[PDB]
DNA sequence: CGCGCGTATAATGGGCAATTGTGTG
DNA sequence: CACACAATTGCCCATTATA
DNA sequence: CGCGCGTATAATGGGCAATTGTGTG
DNA sequence: CACACAATTGCCCATTATA
């Protein structure tokens, strides 16, 4: 291609094709492995090992990513060997075969889902063993210590609830039977085999994984050692200047007009571009707050799960506005932006999504917020720490629970760990009682300072003041809109005239020429605080 | 032996002794690892795997120290493959034959700390060639950027500077070879085996690992949704208070008796049990800063750095205090209940101590803090929420870095991750404006209100008084002390005649009997604030 | 963002011996 | 005061739980 | 407490075509 | 007003960086 470094789309398939034949073949498995892994070095080697020079091949980034797209393209299929197994198993451990053989026919999608589940309630075998060897046996306390421990472990109440009753040691001694049964089990799943032979080729290497998750190391310490300060109240009054602007106020035939919407939207909730601009899924749940369903990169739990989030305004505007953005032109293509533009897009249909609104988004929030450096997904970390602020030790929801709860949870995520990536900024000038602003017009007041004063005689007749009320009238409007000769030549005033007008009302309209056309001295104090 | 499970000892021993002559006998390596493996099953099974009932068996976290003891046994011994193999790689890469040989004839405990230096150094390899396949080799921008990059990345300063100077392209294309060989170096250094063959036999499974992972990691997240509020003022009064008594006023001559100062001290400063107790070494720096050596826990960097830590009252007193309970005679068996008790004595030097010291402070602190749910390594997490909501928006250090940072830097982490195990407390009435007090006392003056009123016909003549006046001046002595049967006869007062006095002071003394001897009813509402 | 592993400390309870506590002869 | 008997301290270790 | 791994999104820049901007014929 | 030429928008993709 034009500036292309790998011709990604083809390889990729130019592989997910050889081995889907090296698989069909009638020769067998002590070969096909063989010519598999002989399949992999191929694509491997085309991406960053053999044959490539140095300032022209990939880098360990793109490298990890374009991995994870060839893996991915296996994802619907499962290991030779694993069929022959799953029954070589049911065999091995009866009181686990109508779980393992009900797997079987199934699409992968959801044996693997079945086989973690099936992990995770064996994992918890030692535990709860553990608890029992320590509890009477005897009805003397078994009632009572049994019904709070067998409620305490979910998928085991069935055979643990039903020790103390109309049954005692024959169903007891069961139990150690699914014990020392699904003990084993496990030490056989956690070793067996699922995804593809394939898989087990396309991994990076020692060398070069250990190196890059060291960089990523890296990169995100230095953050926590630079944070950027942000303006409270500045902040969010941008932000509800943009809120009330009405819908037609603003440009949405353009991808990029939708920036300082979308941006806001986003700098509100919290939530992923993605999420926002497209399979997020809100309803109002009180003045700020909002149920959210579709939270993205969950690595398939398969569940539509729903977790309350926070609104930094009216949760029913806010649940408007994400309606309305969601319609208007620029986002109508969406149902075929995703489709892809052929067999060789080996994108997501979210990742189709990123390849056109991040480039319309991001510039738009640097000038938005004054310096470049930071970028669109910033509003999550902004909106963390606001929820943070303003709700952790206000909503008698977190009552029990430390901080690091709270981010999870407001943010998603399936762990506490990941939450050390959203909190790069600190809070200047924050009160739990800000407001906005009615308004006031230094502009126009400029402008009009200027007004009869020296127009009628600014030309030759009319013009003058004919200059000046358009001006005043246009500006009126956008407070902050920028007056070039383009916006007035439309109006029809001689050519030679206007810029004549613009180098006067220079100052009043507070516009000076760069090294190009006119443009606007900057306003205020850009929301980060400089150091 | 009598309560005990496993002889452990015995066992450990029983093949660090085996398994000394396997690698000793003359039968040559195929069969030798062969051998070890049994030793190990040997090992093994005796603690957790074979022969074992099932209410008699150790536990799997018992299980797990256990191992880690055995696997230590061997620090000092590398693979026999091992040596044999760092020649190879001498050979194979040149550009690192120095180093590479320069382990051979080495300590191990040294050969694992030049290897992951080295290997660290290496992991950088990737990183730093992307920002150089990036950079103009010509005299134009070359000076800047490199002394910039090539300052940012310290072992390679020497070959990275070397570029825009006396020489150019030899020293460049030079690098590119240091790069291809200690890249490949990694790839090796990485799969290459280290630590003795027989610990890839000492290691539990899978199941096992897996579902102990699960369970801690399950602990701990109960543990983030369960928060133990602390009253401030109360707790660092109790504290002040502790830290007042000159120390004479108590006991140090039981292994309990510096209970109350060692909690204390460790509630101060946020350090751990044995860095107060034994191998922590301070010097003020400040009002309230002390700086700190010897850090526990870290697997050996060998370094002996210092961290400034925070104290929460003068960081002199502290110091002294210090240095004051290291000495007094409860502490001086120290350097012999660390030589252990025989051969069979597997613990630590610091696990020694903590065989002693454990038992006798946690009990005090049960009781020091109202209810029991909690421990002494509280102090530190305490400490670190004190610390925290008292310095982070205050002390200038941590303009730049966020709360995480913090937490990490003052409890001496190797990673902004592991303080998440420290903040399931939460402070209610905090004032950065705090101030101990001077005194009064409920005692003596109610005790008083009964003075003379009633004394002299309390007993045939002098008693009356004489027990109360002796009663007082004991309690204005101690304001908190138990005035019990055992308290007054060592004074000589008619045997039968004490108690009859007890049973009348008992509402000014604040006693009251249970179901047994005297006590004294709760003063307070414990630190701990109920539900 | 979601999924995994071996080590170095601190904490709990048992079985005794010493000391605190009560009555009372 | 001294003696008999009830509890509670205090100890150190092998287990077991946490960072 | 300290040490390790593969995936699902968001962000940056290039090469063009369209539109904003300036003079001015 | 219409035309020539300077910049800046706006676009979508293949890379590359982050959670
Ligand atoms: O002990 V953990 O810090
Ligand atoms: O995207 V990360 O939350």
């Amino acid at each position: 291609v034009k500036i292309g470094e790998l011709i990604n789309s083809l390889v990729s398939e130019v592989e997910a094709i050889d081995a889907s034949d090296r698989p069909q073949g009638d020769k067998t498995k002590k070969i096909k492995a063989a010519a598999l892994k002989y399949k992999n070095a191929l694509f491997n080697d085309k991406r960053k090992f053999r044959g490539k020079g140095l300032e022209k091949r990939i880098s360990a980034n793109t490298f990890n990513s374009y991995m994870s797209r060839a893996r991915k393209r296996f994802d619907d299929r499962l290991h030779h060997n694993f069929e022959k197994n799953v029954i070589k198993l049911s065999e091995k451990y009866p009181l686990y075969s109508e779980e393992l053989s009900s797997w079987l026919s199934m699409p992968a999608a959801s044996i693997r889902q079945h086989m973690s589940r099936l992990q995770a309630k064996l994992k918890e075998i030692m535990p709860l063993a553990e608890d029992l060897s320590n509890i009477k046996i005897g009805t003397k306390n078994s009632e009572a210590k049994i019904n709070k421990l067998a409620n305490k472990y979910p998928e085991w109440q069935f055979a643990i609830s039903d020790l103390n009753s109309e049954d005692w040691k024959d169903k007891r001694d069961y139990l150690y039977k699914l014990f020392q049964q699904g003990s084993s089990l496990l030490e056989d799943l956690n070793n067996l085999k699922v995804n593809h032979e394939v898989l087990y080729h396309l991994q990076l290497s020692s060398a070069e994984r250990t190196s890059i998750q060291q960089r990523w190391a890296n990169v995100l310490s230095e953050k926590k050692r630079n944070v950027v300060v942000i303006d409270y109240p500045r902040y969010m009054q941008a932000i509800y200047d943009i809120i009330n602007k009405p819908i037609v106020s603003f440009d949405l035939t353009t991808r990029r007009g939708m920036a300082p919407l979308a941006f806001a939207l986003a700098a509100l909730s919290g939530r992923r571009m993605i999420e926002i601009m497209l399979q997020g899924e809100f309803s109002v749940a009180g003045k700020y707050t909002v149920t959210f369903l579709g939270q993205a990169k969950k690595r398939s739990e398969d569940k539509g799960i729903s977790r309350k989030i926070y609104t930094l305004c009216d949760a029913t505007l806010f649940v408007s506005l994400v309606n309305e953005l969601r319609s208007c032109p620029a986002a109508a293509d969406f149902d075929e932006v995703i489709k892809g533009y052929g067999e060789n897009d080996t994108r997501s249909e979210n990742g189709r999504i990123n390849a056109i609104l991040a480039t319309a988004f991001n510039p738009w929030v640097k000038t938005f917020l004054g310096d470049d450096r930071r970028v669109y997904k910033d509003s999550r970390a902004i909106y963390a720490r606001i929820a943070y602020e303003m709700f952790f030790r206000v909503d008698p929801r977190w009552k029990n629970v430390d901080e690091d709860v709270f981010f999870m949870e407001i943010l998603g995520h399936d762990d506490e760990n990941t939450q050390l990536h959203y909190k790069q900024f600190k809070l200047a000038n924050f009160s739990r009682t800000w407001r906005p602003n009615v308004g006031e017009e230094n502009a126009r007041l400029a402008a009009l300072q200027k007004l009869d004063s020296m127009m009628p005689d600014f030309a030759r007749g009319d013009a003058g003041v004919r200059i000046h009320e358009t001006v005043k009238q246009l500006v009126e409007q956008d407070p902050s809109i920028k007056i070039t000769n383009s916006t007035l030549r439309p109006f029809n005033f001689s050519t030679r005239l206007i810029p004549r007008y613009l180098e006067f009302a220079a100052d009043a309209l507070g516009q000076f020429v760069g090294e190009n056309g006119q443009w606007q001295l900057k306003d205020e104090a850009p929301a980060i605080v400089l150091p």
